[PDB]
């Protein structure tokens, strides 16, 4: 087991490390299993003096409180985001932009992004009124709570992996966090994309090929667009695994639609399982959201994610080309 798992992790710095293999072998902790991983890879926790103590009871208190019965929006899927902001944080041409505490938010915004998801959107919760859309306001409500949940547990027993941070570290950090996480609120896409495309066409390189990020605002930026690029990572994977995490999405959509319909609400568009196509659900996904975000983070970082959009190109031929 230790001998599989150890091979798994050989593409820990890859795009489409087999993660379910990961969640295999590690009985069902990928989520802990992929951040002790990445942080040991990183000298995160010599780095920021975290004990392995600190780390692993946080890791495993987080991953104990996203949901085990949504099929979609479990510690599977944040060790995947994880794991896909790690790779993106190391492409050649961001080579020594992010600072280390810029690296520390990104990966663990990713790990948090979706904690103590209900397996519903925010629209649900919002024509539902639910407890959480009156705490925001319907605003970005289920990444507010992301938030509120993945930093509450920092404040239990020998939880802290902040500690060691200095004070304007820990604010700094935290701010950053809230806007990577934020940055996963769908509502906010067009935003974020508007934004990636303004900063690739007054893109500033180096001789070396590599991105010139001055100004915080053009920091953050790019690293907002990154975990929502990692979130939306899906169709940008080997088709085998792409097929696994349609599977999921496509049950908890259909879950959420049997809610909507035993409610007497409108069901919400692709969870309708008597009508909805999981494959047209898809094409149209990748056209309409993730194809414009990934080819303007493709050209922001040319040409490093060349397979990357190539492999999300082909899925989508696939898709369209499986439609009933
Ligand atoms: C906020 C992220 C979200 C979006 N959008 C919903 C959870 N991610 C996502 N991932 C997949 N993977 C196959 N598929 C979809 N689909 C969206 N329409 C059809 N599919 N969405
Ligand atoms: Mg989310
Ligand atoms: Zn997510």
């Amino acid at each position: 087991n230790e001998d599989h798992l150890a091979k798994e992790l050989e593409d820990l710095n890859k795009w489409g490390l087999n993660i379910f293999n990961v969640a295999g072998y590690s009985h069902n902790r990928p989520l802990t299993c992929i951040m002790y991983a990445i942080f040991q890879e990183r000298d995160l926790l010599k780095t920021f003096r975290i004990s392995s103590d600190t780390f692993i009871t946080y890791m495993m208190t987080l991953e104990d409180h996203y949901h085990s019965d949504v099929a979609y929006h479990n510690s599977l899927h944040a060790a995947d985001v994880a794991q896909s902001t790690h790779v993106l944080l190391s492409t050649p041409a961001l080579d020594a932009v992010f600072t280390d505490l810029e690296i520390l938010a990104a990966i663990f915004a990713a790990a948090i992004h979706d904690v103590d998801h209900p397996g519903v959107s925010n629209q649900f919760l919002i024509n539902t009124n639910s407890e959480l859309a009156l705490m925001y306001n319907d605003e970005s409500v289920l990444e507010n709570h992301h938030l509120a949940v993945g930093f509450k547990l920092l404040q239990e027993e020998h939880c802290d992996i902040f500690m060691n941070l200095t004070k304007k570290q820990r604010q700094t950090l935290r701010k950053m966090v809230i806007d990577m996480v934020l940055a996963t609120d769908m509502s906010k896409h067009m935003s974020l994309l508007a934004d990636l495309k303004t900063m690739v066409e007054t893109k500033k390189v180096t001789s070396s090929g590599v991105l010139l990020l001055d100004n915080y605002t053009d920091r953050i930026q790019v690293l907002r667009n990154m975990v929502h690029c990692a979130d939306l990572s899906n169709p940008t994977k080997s088709l085998e695994l792409y097929r696994q995490w349609t599977d999921r999405i496509m049950e908890e959509f259909f879950q959420q639609g049997d809610k909507e319909r035993e409610r007497g609400m409108e069901i919400s568009p692709m969870c309708d399982k008597h009508t909805a196509s999981v494959e047209k659900s898809q094409v149209g996904f990748i056209d309409y959201i993730v194809h414009p975000l990934w080819e303007t983070w493709a050209d922001l970082v040319q040409p490093d994610a060349q397979d990357i959009l190539d492999t999300l190109e082909d899925n989508r031929n696939w898709y369209q080309s499986m439609i009933p």
